[PDB]
């Protein structure tokens, strides 16, 4: 077989028990799936007033066969339409995406890779601030043969990048003799949950427009962003700026979508990818060809989204829903005397226990989650699987369980510092 | 960007002039395009009177939050169960297959570069029978850095694989330094038309057993077989034989399914891999990430699928159009004084049209490809498109048109060859 056919203890410990209010209450409670679990009712009731098109049906119409034998590798037209409108309006319709320059793919894990085998060649390399979402180290280097080279960020600002970190970063490529073809983040990010700031935006768009390489802004968890400070896609900073298609940077900067986070619907496997640079999109778009949306799924979701009463109402619930869930972990965290970062995006908080590891190590934060995972029966990430540079973080998601359950692990939590602290 | 990113005439000619029964009369018939559109009506009554499924809804209840959620890669438990039982009735219930041994990805397309990707590194080789379905060189190479050595075959012997024209290509890989990792055939062929003989067969797990590498049967088209010689699937040739899990080829004998070709489903995107290697099964369940099948698709599919009455009637009825598709073509090509190479499955016919041909040459091939579309505006596919080493061969769909005008196009190609010749 060729080469590419040759932290995991929290999940084999949930599957052999997991919670359940009723058939099995003694089990772990699941708090390190990133999932969005709040507003499937919105999806419900639209589905149950609109019937159609889960019908095969359009104005009475069957278009069975038709959908039957869509396989064009541009996408449904009315899809991408509504794709690129929905884009704009979790945007504050501050920008607009040309449908002609979006390319869809079976969810962002396959966009992203395809955006590494477009940008860069086997042996080269891209930069990723960490801490960031582990599945980057599959997803994008186990067939491009692209290496990843860390851009650390701490808890001293916020774990913001920095024009230090950029360079340092830059510079441990070369020492590993790697070519740099551009930099990668995650906007808003897993798993700090925090919005990219402004002032992080221009730095890295100076960064790449000096260096001479690519921006790519996963934006999954753009339309997650229920509280201050603003939301900013790298694609709105372009605009405001001599980079509005008078600059070269404007054609390296890209952006990769899905609807598994906002929506709730990564079984569908809906993920986009966008670009400037016309033969991008080509390349992209013929590579789509190994992983498209089922048209069945693209028809439904081009109603779905062609509604803009439902967008509209969807985004502004799953913001209140988001708000409310984030600020009850947040609360409930406090009165066990644990902080979070700071943050306003995401289906998660980026939890400070550096204060209860047993020293200033990785082997003591192992230690403290093997401890919540047996003694408390709950399933978290630690920090060091998503490579942060300072042992006792940890990600702990809020979207994907009932209020009570959350309620639940948080006086378990606070159960289990009482009695250790 | 990386070097990634950086026979059309007949297609473009159609695009720009497309013909329509009602809105454009004198537009090219589109004969190139091996799509089933005869069975259409057995899935939309199917529907009509199981409304259900479509409807994210079992036994009453609502399902949609489940399905929206379900993204797992080892795919939908009910849905494998029933594809595999699909397979076997495809295959006489001759051979079994185990559902953890399945994984499902998004079309054939997927599953093939997948299969590449598992069993090759990038500078070795595979080698493939000629002529054969042009999808591959860009499906089976671009992604995966390797390269294709044809075995080639002609129509001497009804173009069938022979011992000598394995090893003057396992020759050939050697003279351009290129390491052989495995065959992969297509059973039933495309274009060709025809089931591979079961002498094929054993030539070839004997000649993969020699060699030590892997053989990969692409069986798209293994439920369009609708005429004698019977259709044999390489895992049934391997079960009568010392190679029942008494060998080594056993592992390294995998199949490639799917949905597109005998369902006409190919918007779905539901490919499948089926391998006995338990290794080559995780891998590729990995890799599936990249292009896994809509769970709302999935669903659908499975019930179905697991409707006895809807798949056998399916499959006789479509054994029954399709043959009856296949003689009209036939019959209408004779009326021209033109032969086909006898065949018993696929969506097409392989034609001679040798006779034809100023020369034999295989500019004298596109001369005549050119013609039949400018003057006889109808779109076929030349036999070099499909590394054919004869010149004068044409790949001539039958199942994506009304009969009706399967024959016009075959009264204006009659009187093309008597205005001609
Ligand atoms: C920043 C960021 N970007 C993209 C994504 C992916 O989202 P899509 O659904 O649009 O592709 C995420 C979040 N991804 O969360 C779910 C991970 S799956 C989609 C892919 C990922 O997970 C590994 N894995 C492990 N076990 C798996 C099973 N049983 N099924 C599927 N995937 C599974 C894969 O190997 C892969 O790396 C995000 O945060
Ligand atoms: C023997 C054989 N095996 C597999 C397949 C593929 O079937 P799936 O639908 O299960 O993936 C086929 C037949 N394929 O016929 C359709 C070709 S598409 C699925 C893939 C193929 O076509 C190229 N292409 C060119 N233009 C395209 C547009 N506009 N959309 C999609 N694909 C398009 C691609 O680059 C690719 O190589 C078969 O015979």
């Amino acid at each position: 077989l060729s080469r590419n056919a040759t932290y995991f203890l929290g999940w084999q410990e949930y599957e052999k028990n997991p919670y359940h209010e009723v058939h099995n209450t003694n089990g772990i409670i699941q708090m390190g799936l990133a999932e969005n679990q709040l507003c499937f009712d919105l999806l419900e009731s639209w589905l149950a007033k609109n019937p159609e098109a889960a019908a095969f049906k359009k104005n009475g119409e069957s278009i069975f066969a038709e959908l039957a034998l869509f396989q064009d590798y541009h996408g449904l037209p009315a899809f991408k339409k509504a794709m690129v409108d929905f884009m704009a309006e979790i945007r504050g319709n501050k920008v607009t995406f040309d449908p002609n320059h979006l390319v869809l793919t079976a969810g962002a894990t396959s966009a992203n890779e395809t955006f590494i085998f477009c940008l860069a060649d086997p042996g080269e390399a891209v930069l990723i601030p960490t801490p960031y979402y582990p599945g980057f180290d599959r997803d994008l280097k186990w067939r491009t043969g692209v290496e990843i080279v860390p851009i650390h960020c701490t808890s001293s600002n916020g774990f913001q990048i920095t024009e230090t970190a950029l360079e340092e970063a830059y510079q441990e490529a070369e020492k590993r003799n790697l070519r740099v073809k551009g930099v990668l983040v995650t906007n808003p990010s897993n798993p700090l949950g925090t919005t990219m700031t402004r002032n992080e935006l221009y730095l890295l768009l100076s960064f790449v427009e000096d260096k001479g390489i690519h921006l790519i802004s996963d934006e999954i968890y753009s339309g997650t962003a229920f509280s201050s400070p603003s939301f900013i896609s790298v694609m709105e900073v372009l605009k405001d700026r001599n980079c509005d298609e008078n600059s070269e940077v404007w054609q390296r900067v890209h952006v990769v979508y899905s609807l598994s986070k906002d929506l709730g619907l990564p079984g569908f496997r809906v993920g986009a990818i966008y670009s400037n640079d016309d033969m991008v999109v080509a390349a992209a778009t013929k590579m789509s060809s190994f992983g498209l949306v089922s048209s069945q799924t693209q028809h439904l979701l081009s109603a779905m989204l062609s509604d803009k009463k439902l967008t509209k109402n969807y985004i502004a619930e799953n913001h209140k829903r988001l708000k409310q869930r984030q600020k009850k972990l947040v609360s409930g965290l406090q009165k066990s005397g644990i902080s979070c970062l700071n943050g306003n995006a995401g289906l998660f908080c980026w939890v400070d226990m550096r204060h209860l590891l047993r020293s200033n190590t990785f082997e003591a934060e192992m230690e403290l989650w093997k401890k919540i995972v047996y003694e408390v029966h709950l399933n978290i990430s630690p920090g060091s699987s998503c490579h942060c540079t300072e042992p006792g973080w940890f990600r702990v998601c809020f979207a994907n369980l009932p209020e009570r359950t959350l309620d639940l692990a948080m006086q378990r939590l606070k159960a289990f510092v009482g009695e250790y602290y």
